[PDB]
């Protein structure tokens, strides 16, 4: 249309959402699949993270109870938000990933395409939220 489509993924894992909650409310929870962090479920909470490609803030901006979930990550311009919802298969949980620019301009941060990098990235996004996590329960 005119933009790049969003990162947006859903899995589901046998396990009470009560656990996945705490795996995805807590640092140690998080960084278990995700990265390190000093994340504490907290709205307007202040936490960095320690990734390898270099060390950068995040910010909450939303997170109460495993429904509604979201933190900032790097100055450039990249939000990811958690959606969780408890079933009777088990648990659901919805990753969404944006942040991107028109098909065409370059990252001048990461360096590849911006579209590059989304199929990239999305790719282990997904990979992350498809058994890296399911292992956190599993």
């Amino acid at each position: 249309m005119t933009r790049l489509p969003d990162i947006k993924k859903e899995v589901r894992f046998n396990a009470p959402i009560e656990k996945v909650w705490e795996a995805v409310s807590t640092s140690e929870g998080l960084a278990f699949w995700f990265m390190e962090n000093d994340l504490k479920a907290e709205t307007g909470h202040h936490f960095h993270l320690q990734s390898p490609f270099g060390p950068s803030p995040c910010q909450v901006t939303d997170v109460e109870r495993p429904i509604k979930l979201s933190f900032t990550w790097d100055t450039d311009g990249w939000s990811v938000t958690f959606h969780l919802k408890e079933e009777e298969n088990g648990t659901i949980f919805t990753i969404v990933h944006s942040g991107w620019k028109q098909g065409d301009t370059k990252v001048e941060k990461a360096g590849a395409e911006s579209a590059v990098v989304h199929e990239r990235m999305d790719r282990g996004w997904h990979d992350l939220v498809n058994e890296r996590l399911r292992q956190i329960v599993e």
